[PDB]
């Protein structure tokens, strides 16, 4: 009757504490009973009961502020958030999703649905910057938490709210989806660095649906046609088999098997 909550703080964050956080997120996103070619699948949206539909990620910072994100277990998407007495949700893509989000944060005094949706393309337009120009790392996360916290009081400008959602989505949902992206965030934390995601990260994020489909329709792991990804330097290279992606992709959106 209460969605599971996973907590993380940027205060004193370490490689280990962030690893533990991502590990716990993945364990609440899916039971891992459905696995294809060794890669776990998230639950199928079709028929999933509303009491199993979301998980909550509570984020706190050194500035002593806390916000709670809500993630959809079917796709790990961030659907909205709460900060004390206000909660905000991206505009839903359909009436069923609009109904499902009514079961989030039910006791909050003030609820709002943004005019805009939450996909990267729309967020980047609102932010005035692409993912490739938005730094990630503990420093960015601590600032995003504060920016989300102050939004209900009028203190946070919309382009900074959208930048702050882009940071959270990549450092939580994308890291859950891809060990490679989790590793990129671990490296930033290890060296107290803040830097934008390189093309390898961006193209993996953009490819998640396509890779979920290609792995799940594969012939014993062999892709039906090669998929082009980007190296760190922006060069394209082909992948032909799920085997090379085992240490890279952690979760997939559901597809029916062949
Ligand atoms: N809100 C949100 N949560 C996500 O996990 C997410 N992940 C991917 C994309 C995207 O490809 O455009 N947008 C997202 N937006």
């Amino acid at each position: 009757k209460q969605y599971p909550i996973i907590n993380f703080t940027t205060a004193g964050a370490t490689v280990q504490s962030y690893t533990n956080f991502i590990r716990a997120v993945r364990g609440r996103l899916t039971t891992g009973a459905d696995v294809r070619h060794e890669i776990p699948v998230l639950p199928n949206r079709v028929g999933l009961p509303i009491n199993q539909r979301f998980i909550l990620v509570e984020l706190s910072n050194h500035a002593e502020l806390s916000v709670t994100l809500a993630l959809d277990v079917t796709n790990a998407y961030v659907v909205g958030y709460r900060a004390g007495n206000s909660a905000y949700f991206f505009h839903p893509d359909n009436q069923e999703d609009a109904e499902a989000i009514t079961h989030l944060f039910t006791d909050v005094q003030n609820r709002y649905t943004f005019a805009f949706g939450g996909n990267y393309d729309r967020l980047e337009q609102l932010a005035g910057n692409l993912r490739e120009n938005i730094e990630l790392g503990n420093g960015p996360l601590e600032e995003a938490i504060s920016a989300l916290y102050y939004y209900s009081t009028g203190g946070t400008q919309l382009p900074t709210l959208a930048r702050s959602f882009i940071i959270c989505i990549q450092m939580i949902s994308e890291a859950a989806r891809f060990q490679y992206i989790e590793g990129e965030m671990r490296t930033r934390i290890r060296y107290n660095r803040r830097s934008a995601p390189d093309p390898s990260v961006i193209t993996l994020e953009n490819s998640w649906g396509r890779l979920s489909t290609a792995i799940q329709e594969s012939n014993q792991g062999a892709f039906a046609s090669p998929i082009q990804l980007q190296r760190r330097n922006g060069s394209k290279f082909s992948v032909y088999d799920v085997s090379i992606l085992i240490p890279i992709i952690a979760l997939m959106v559901y597809r029916c098997a062949p």
